[PDB]
């Protein structure tokens, strides 16, 4: 059957046409206004980006190439004897937009594993970095030093066509994507464990040698892995890490710069956190209550955490009127295996009364949780409780999300981004100017 | 007076909270007014024209060029504070002036040198890791590699992990911001002396200026090479917010992240070859040029390779802008200090011979708007007389340049509250579908 290289290359002509036939006849259709408050705002939005694998829908929750979570859980293929949907078919879906067969995941998968081996300067390097470096910061030095591999930036300097830059930035891809569980393990057993690391396993997937690698060989904690690597792999272009690996790439920079400079945005407190922020509200709810999690008490300590000003975290969303399905998957994880573990009873707990606290406090629209109020708990029960390496993991999810639409971005022509910015001197004058 | 003058963080805080009143109240009085279209065209164009951004230090004038806080380049040489015995703009001076808006005193920037020297060690992890790095890895992976792993002192960092409130933000910020600057000329001199060099480097001056530091680090004591650094880094500092380095940089500080790894994500857009290459290209043409016509410089000979080079389709590197009339004022700075120091140097000659030739043959060929150069036709060559002829490290030297530029809109947006970058995105299918509702009514 076609390896995924082959199908991309086969169907990538007629979707590139078919966008520049877009763009040339309704290139000038107006789509959108930009209000002095979106500029000062970040942009919000914006109509600006072009993202193919993902678009959040406001009744249903994230989609990917238009298949909600539960969709994704019954299309995926699987592990033989799991019923998790694999990570590196939901890669193969945002590309394409196809869902691939059981023998194609499987070729995939060991592609993947194949080329998962770092280089010694890597090893040395991340061998020596400080423990009190921030994990994240210890992921994008790697992924940066990684650039003396890049094939891309190598086809550039000896001066290739633009029609080859997809399958330079496709091979750069799945060499960074193999070699991120190495990576992110190599971080976590030096930082918190031995500095030991096992060797990847050639016939296993990629959640299984992550799971693995990380020292955890329970079965079940390798399902929560696949798991967590599909659902948190994308979430549109709009968001930083997404943004920011486009942006850069966008200046044909390899996929290690610009996955690297994407960590470096998820690495900021108000994109990659949440999970955590989540953690230490939930660990300081359960000190404070010792352990009783009866409606009363969790209803009183919502009123008294929102009378004070401070927020419950991981609840709420400006557009999506439900729970998001994220968040969902991660629940039925839980029910299913482990459904009185006592941090899991606090945090179902939180989401049967606190929807309706947040309603009457009357200040939160739309108070259901996100993916952040469940990853936390799970990573707990199965021991995996540096909090701090959290968003590592999300890294290497999100890089799912992220390289495909650079394998798009050169294969279609998207062109370096460049919106145009004022002081506000000038946006002053402007103003003054239209309201004239 | 017997009182000592301000520095620059007790001017900042004097000044940024009437700023920051103003926009806020601007916001609140104009934010409902529509400044601009968006085109299906801009969506699948890189955003070009959309008016989304707010950058205080720079803007560009289409008939002027770059400016500074409203200054020009010519503005900016006249006005801003020279070591003694130059006459060239400290770079230095022009960082207060893009935080600040004003034009500082000498003995003001004097003690901002002095502090930007004083902060200029690092630590020793990041030392044994630069020197442990491949020779072969490119220099601005070292670079952004090098100012990520300074992310273990960062003073926000620990600040926003402590929970301190948000009117602190900035000067945690401005904290890090002058941290990272002040280390930036030592990581870059490792760098080009481990790679290309010995190994070996100088220490830094504690009563140099902010260039004199840079040239004397990458092995340089001799006052003209000061001098173009001094320049090189004011020129080269900003130039709006839209550009991928200082956009990367304000995005990813956006969702706070601290300056060194903002600096350092912006640092992977700059080393992208559409946005941090160009005076290289422009180096590799002028060789390929010398080359073939065996320094025949004389315009005639020129002239006929402009138009073959054209004739065959190429491009002429360096040359046309979209929306800029006239000669970037920052090639005319650099034109400017050529025939000071070295107007008879041959490979100066062949930049000064394409600048009498190409306007005139480009026009006559009709394919190129504006057709006058741009700063980054004449950088190399500058390097080049002094003997920094290594062309993989030339964008380290702009990133340190870029740096003044982008930190001080990192300090003004924690000052003023700048919320996180979150434009949206569609898919291909979905704004099919949105393009039909529109033109179906
Ligand atoms: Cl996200
Ligand atoms: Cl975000
Ligand atoms: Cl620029
Ligand atoms: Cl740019
Ligand atoms: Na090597």
């Amino acid at each position: 059957e076609q390896t995924l290289k082959e199908r991309f290359a086969e169907i990538i002509p007629a979707k590139a046409e078919e966008i520049k036939k877009f763009k040339k006849e309704h290139g000038k259709t107006v789509i959108g206004e930009v209000l002095l408050e979106q500029a000062y705002g970040g942009m919000r939005g914006i109509k600006g980006l072009v993202w193919e694998g993902s678009v959040l829908d406001p009744e249903e929750g994230i989609r990917f190439r238009g298949r909600t979570i539960p969709e994704i859980q019954r299309e995926l293929p699987k592990a033989e004897g799991s019923t998790e949907p694999l990570p590196e078919a939901l890669f193969w879906l945002l590309l394409t937009g196809e869902i691939p067969t059981d023998a194609q995941v499987k070729a995939l998968s060991a592609d993947l594993a194949a080329r998962s081996e770092i280089p010694e300067h890597v090893i040395q390097l991340l061998d020596s970095l400080p423990k009190d470096l921030h994990p994240m910061a210890q992921f994008s030095i790697a992924v940066t030093a990684l650039e003396s591999e890049s094939k891309f930036a190598k086809a550039y300097a000896q001066g290739v066509s633009k029609k080859e830059y997809w399958s330079y930035t496709f091979e750069d891809s799945l060499d960074l994507l193999g070699k991120l569980p190495v990576i992110a393990s190599k971080i976590y057993r030096n930082v918190f464990k031995d500095g030991k690391i096992t060797s990847t396993d050639p016939n296993a997937d990629y959640g299984k040698n992550l799971a693995q690698l990380l020292g955890y060989e329970n079965k079940d904690f390798i399902d929560l892995m696949r798991l967590y690597l599909t659902i948190h792999s994308d979430h549109e272009g709009g968001n930083v890490s997404a943004h920011t690996t486009h942006l850069v790439g966008s200046a044909l920079s390899s996929p290690y710069l610009s996955l690297a400079a994407g960590l470096n945005g998820l690495a900021g407190p108000l994109h990659g956190r949440a999970n955590q922020e989540v953690l230490e509200w939930l660990f300081k709810l359960r000190e404070e209550v010792k352990g009783d999690y009866s409606k009363e008490t969790i209803e009183k300590y919502l009123w008294d955490t929102l009378n004070a000003g401070r927020v419950v975290p991981g609840y709420g969303h400006a557009v999506l009127r439900k729970t998001d399905p994220r968040y969902t998957a991660q629940r039925e994880f839980a029910l299913k295996h482990f459904p009185d573990y006592e941090l899991f009873k606090l945090v179902s707990t939180i989401y049967e009364v606190a929807p309706g606290v947040l309603t009457k406090h009357g200040k939160t629209k739309n108070p259901w949780p996100n993916v952040d109020s469940h990853s936390g708990v799970l990573l707990q029960y199965y021991g995996l409780t540096e909090a701090s390496f959290y968003t590592v993991l999300f890294g290497v999810a999100r890089a799912i999300g992220v390289l495909p639409q650079l394998i798009i971005d050169r294969a279609v022509g998207a062109p370096i981004e460049r919106p145009k910015s004022f002081s506000t001197e000038k946006y002053k004058e402007l103003v003054k100017k239209i309201e004239s």
